[PDB]
């Protein structure tokens, strides 16, 4: 028995009481008015009374998840002026509880999901004067609550995701200035009205991520901090020209799971903070994407489109380049690839490339892995894999290598030296004999 604490709790030495999974029916007895963290969730608490917290008056965290709470007493929370966090996930609440939580001007974080709420009183969060973090997830709005919302200006996380919102009308966030984080994911947006987002000046993250989009939001546009957005898994066809010209500071785009057919040539031109791009199946894309001023590309895979030409400045523009992945595509021509230091993983089987220039892979030192499976080569020149200091694993099968000799012996003599790094075997086309097995005649 802990004379400084109370049974069945638990108390450490910096006024931290733990009384989670005990059996409560009610707030805990016995314990120090003192206390600063009051952990009661997986309880029995299915309701707080008129003074529940009477005896908690300097409480600064409070856990009530995973109770099945379903009524506050307005008067339950009183007195508690230096609450910073509020815990009441996992619930059975059906409604904001306003009325409760309105003295709570000390309230840096809310926590309301996993609850059963279908709608947010007008006069929510209307004393909430420091809030910090709002999580109103995994529950069955129907709409963003417009007016609660506006009582929030220092608000700096936001998720209503796992609802069911439908559409967003303009200036729906427009007084959340502190706003860095927003989640919108798994709902069923199906409109955004051209200025939904304005005011969300110092918005970083943007997830809309399972949603219903059809045609791509203009309404981001005004979103000048960007830099994380998440539009994976709607019904977007097209990506236009335009698309980010907003946001110039974005890092990272998820644009997958989407019917895209379709992206404008300058979609993605101009973002120097980009880290990755990865498009596959635009097969209406015929031209390579203008990259201009995209300069700190780590990752590209662009599959399935009937890009036919790669750049000349690409290993110029695009130094920073770790991989590249431009499979399945048309190309027939590769550019120098010199200038890309970098490079550890390239990819470009299922092609249409029936030759490499000499002298165009001697820049490739930290380059591991070289697929050019599935191609039409039948000839590569000779040293082209000279520089190739870091090479672990070569593809070069399902090409009709040219097996007359001189002209394969640099490339029979390579594979033979170097079979353990060739995945799978180039063959010779007639013959059909393993490449690295032809011994040409010498001096
Ligand atoms: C929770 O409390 C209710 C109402 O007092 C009670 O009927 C129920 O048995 C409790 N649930 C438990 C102990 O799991
Ligand atoms: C929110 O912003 C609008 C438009 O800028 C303004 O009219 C209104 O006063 C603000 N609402 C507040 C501070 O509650
Ligand atoms: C792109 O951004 C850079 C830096 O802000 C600027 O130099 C250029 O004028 C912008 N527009 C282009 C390249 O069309
Ligand atoms: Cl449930
Ligand atoms: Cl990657």
């Amino acid at each position: 028995m802990d004379p400084l604490c109370a049974a069945p709790c638990s108390c450490d030495g910096d006024r931290r009481v733990d009384c989670s999974g005990k059996g409560l029916t009610a707030v805990p007895e016995g314990l120090s008015a003192f206390t600063q963290a009051l952990d009661i969730s997986m309880n029995n608490i299915t309701q707080l009374p008129e003074g529940a917290f009477k005896n908690f008056p300097f409480l600064e965290e409070l856990q009530l998840a995973g109770n099945d709470l379903s009524f506050i007493h307005p008067k339950a929370l009183s007195g508690l002026k230096e609450l910073k966090v509020l815990t009441l996930q996992n619930n059975q609440l059906k409604t904001v509880p306003s009325e409760a939580i309105r003295g709570l001007s000390a309230l840096q974080s809310l926590r309301l999901d996993a609850n059963h709420i279908t709608s947010v009183p007008e006069d929510s969060f209307e004393g909430l004067v420091q809030l910090r973090h709002l999580w109103l997830d995994d529950n069955s709005l129907t709409e963003v609550p417009v007016h609660p919302l506006s009582n929030l200006p220092t608000l700096q996380a936001l998720t209503l995701a796992l609802n069911k919102i439908s559409s967003i009308p303009d200036f729906a966030f427009t007084n959340l200035s502190s706003l860095v984080v927003l989640h919108l994911h798994n709902n069923k947006i199906r409109s955004l009205s051209q200025h939904c987002f304005d005011g969300l000046d110092n918005l970083e993250t943007l997830d809309l991520n399972y949603n219903n989009l059809g045609e791509f939001p203009q309404a981001i546009k005004a979103l000048p901090s960007l830099k994380e957005l998440g539009f994976h898994s709607n019904s977007i066809s097209v990506i236009p020209d335009g698309a980010f010209d907003g946001n110039p500071l974005l890092r990272t785009i998820h644009l997958y799971d989407n019917p895209l057919s379709f992206v404008g040539n300058s979609a993605f031109h101009n973002l120097s903070d980009l880290h990755s791009l990865v498009i596959r199946g635009a097969s209406m894309v015929q031209q390579f994407p203008n990259l201009t001023g995209t300069v700190h590309l780590e990752s590209l895979t662009l599959t399935g489109t009937k890009i036919s030409s790669i750049p000349n400045n690409l290993c110029q523009e695009q130094k920073m380049l770790r991989t590249l992945d431009l499979s399945y595509n048309n190309i027939r021509d590769l550019p120098s690839f010199n200038g890309c230091h970098a490079l550890e993983e390239i990819s470009l089987q299922r092609n249409q490339i029936y030759q490499i220039k000499e002298g165009t892979f001697q820049g490739l030192i930290s380059l591991r892995i070289l697929d050019l499976a599935s191609n039409q080569l039948k000839s590569v020149p000779d040293g082209i894999f000279d520089r190739l200091t870091s090479l672990q694993k070569i593809w070069l099968h399902t090409n009709p290598w040219d097996c007359s000799c001189p002209r394969i012996d640099y490339l029979s003599r390579w594979l033979n030296k170097n079979s353990q790094k060739e995945q799978g075997s180039a063959k010779c086309s007639g013959s059909g004999k393993p490449v690295r097995s032809i011994i040409c005649p010498t001096l």
